[PDB]
């Protein structure tokens, strides 16, 4: 993909664009009592095996990106979305590509209370999209364990949807989770 | 990994042992109204990042191969398989290697009702190991999308630990889901 700005892919005509969410909470938690979790990050298996973030595609013509991401997160998420309210203050980046079609591609990160990400994870399992377009919920490990591998270097081997790696990679580098060198040795642990 | 019996496996002495189980049902369901769901069958995200089915380490001094089972099954699912019976009628295969730790490992496949899968996923929650050891349950996609790739040909390019892969497409078999031409097709579709 190629980076766009929010207006200018907005003013472009004949593309479909999609909206995809990162929602997360810190945690006190400690994986055995010693690698702290330090925050959870939501995933998803999906229906076509890969992984990727929660959200779907968006008619602007009809609907804003907002509201089309808060109908897709309530389908694939459940009820306890509706008590979220993913806005434009959470609005992070768009990419966009023309092959193998023209898409746009809107990408949010909204930091939720601990308890609000456990309710959703509770409640995912009635969402109208789970057993369907979605295969189960998944936290992302951000330590690395002792080997160098397990944890996140391996995490980063399963398969991404489109550019969900990419946006996952912004996302830890965004929340100032990992440093540039940090992303770099995981991406190398990972290959 | 190599093929090794249950009763041989007991008797080798210095080996650790783990127990991991398919759990599984049948259904009616079809993804967008068009492709069959045919079984729900649950695997995991491990805290290690990688695709895993419920279960682990077994003391084999300790009791049963069987209870080993359930009190990981319990603690990595959560409360609700106190319920769930589990027994040898289960046991599938057992695999031997030696490189990276002396090391059997026992597989399982229970069968259970839609119902019985659906208050496991959404008791999962409560899990002492969910968050932790589990990252999250999943179901398995069996179907083929019609672009030939997406669904379990994607979906066995994931990160599988130790010799789980080869256990799920036992269970494709087993269950007689894919005949063994089938299996070789997603394979190769997955490895394009
Ligand atoms: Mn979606
Ligand atoms: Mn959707
Ligand atoms: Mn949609
Ligand atoms: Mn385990
Ligand atoms: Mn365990
Ligand atoms: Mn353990
Ligand atoms: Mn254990």
């Amino acid at each position: 993909p190629r980076n766009i700005s929010r207006e200018e892919s907005l003013q472009l005509e004949g593309y479909k664009h999609a909206c995809h969410a990162l929602l997360h909470a810190p945690s006190q938690a400690k994986l055995f009592d010693r690698v702290p979790i330090r925050r959870v990050l939501l995933m998803m298996m999906r229906f076509d095996g890969r992984l990727g973030f929660p959200g779907g595609f968006v008619d602007t013509r009809d609907i804003s990106l907002e509201e089309g991401l808060k109908r897709e997160l309530e389908e694939e998420l459940g009820p306890a979305l509706a008590t979220v309210e993913v806005t434009e203050d959470d609005y992070r980046s768009s990419q966009v590509r023309e092959h193998p079609q023209k898409c746009v591609t809107h990408f949010y990160i909204k930091e939720l209370k601990l308890e609000e990400i456990e309710r959703i994870e509770a409640e995912a399992v009635n969402a109208k999209d789970h057993g369907l377009e979605v295969m189960g919920l998944i936290r992302v490990p951000l330590y690395t364990l002792r080997d160098r591998v397990g944890g996140l270097p391996a995490f980063l081997c399963n398969n991404f949807i489109g550019n969900s790696k990419s946006q996952l990679l912004y996302a830890l580098r965004s929340l100032k989770l990992l440093r540039e060198d940090q992303i770099q040795e995981v991406l190398k642990a990972s290959h």
